[PDB]
């Protein structure tokens, strides 16, 4: 029962400046995330270890419509390029408990991406 999960990219949201709307996204595996262009000037990009054991890198184009298939179950947390420092970040959650949720909690990454994160999380 594939689901699609469309996530905008904009320079203002709910949360603030620079964002996936939303920034939590709760999939199972199989399901598809298509990420949209809706300002001009993002992409999503995953962060280099920042996907589950299993999972495939990728980085979309700026401006691109981009779709990623979830196969594999895990967190996924993705970043636009130019707009990473800024926060603009989006948490993808597939299957329950993702195993990997601690690991990227605690991998490096700049602090006001961790705000944002723990923000989602909770
Ligand atoms: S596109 C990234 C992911 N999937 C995949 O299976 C990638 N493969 C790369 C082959 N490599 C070693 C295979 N391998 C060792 C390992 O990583 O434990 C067996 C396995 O994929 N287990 C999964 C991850 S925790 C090199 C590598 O990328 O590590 C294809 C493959 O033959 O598995
Ligand atoms: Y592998
Ligand atoms: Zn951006």
């Amino acid at each position: 029962a594939s689901e699609n999960i469309e996530v905008h990219m904009l320079n203002k949201g709910a949360e603030g400046a620079m964002v996936f709307e939303p920034a939590y996204i709760k999939a199972n595996p199989g399901d598809t995330v298509t990420f949209i262009p809706v300002d001009k000037g993002h992409n999503v990009e995953s962060i280099k270890d920042m996907i589950p054991c299993g999972a495939c890198k990728f980085k979309s184009k700026i401006n691109e419509n981009y779709v990623l298939t979830v196969t594999q179950p895990g967190a996924y947390l993705v970043k636009c390029t130019p707009h990473y420092a800024m926060g603009m970040i989006a948490l993808i959650a597939v299957g329950d408990s993702p195993a990997n949720l601690d690991q990227i909690v605690s991998a490096k990454k700049p602090k006001i991406v961790q705000e944002r994160l723990e923000k989602v999380i909770a």
